[PDB]
């Protein structure tokens, strides 16, 4: 249904980016 946004901000905060829920696929984006 939706990724686990929680886990996937957290996943992007250790490539220093910030996590968003895309499609059932977890993504990261630089900003």
């Amino acid at each position: 249904a939706f990724c686990n946004l929680r886990r996937c901000e957290l996943s992007c905060r250790s490539l220093g980016l910030l996590g968003k829920c895309i499609g059932e696929e977890c993504k990261c984006v630089y900003n």
